[PDB]
């Protein structure tokens, strides 16, 4: 079990870096969208 | 095993806020797509 | 430890149809990323 | 418990999958998001 565990921890910690690079993404996404947006408007 | 348990209810509520967070992602990006079709057909 | 089984059970689908749905994204971006590259090479 | 270990094994191996899925997407992402700024200033 606690080889298990050990290697949850790291999937867990793997899961948690995806979870911050998608934020980044989102943010990413967030400005791209608005300068599209004020690109049509214009 | 129940600290484990305790850990892995903490991480399963983290993964489901991430599956919601892309929900909110995957509609943005719905909207940008229309908004960017009614630029491109104009 | 069979609660938490069932409990896992759930938490594997519901991640699975996460990405599901991620997949499903990728596919409606390629399709637009190939719209803009049509629009801005006219 | 072994049962449990061997299909948490596979399920680790699907989110990590997933997780490089996301990453080609987050590239593919960037260099769009270059291409639209390449054309938005001309």
């Amino acid at each position: 079990f606690q080889t298990f565990n050990a290697k949850f921890d790291q999937f867990s910690n793997d899961m948690n870096a995806f979870r911050s690079d998608f934020q980044a993404f989102k943010d990413d996404f967030a400005r791209f969208n608005q300068r599209f947006d004020n690109f049509a408007t214009k």
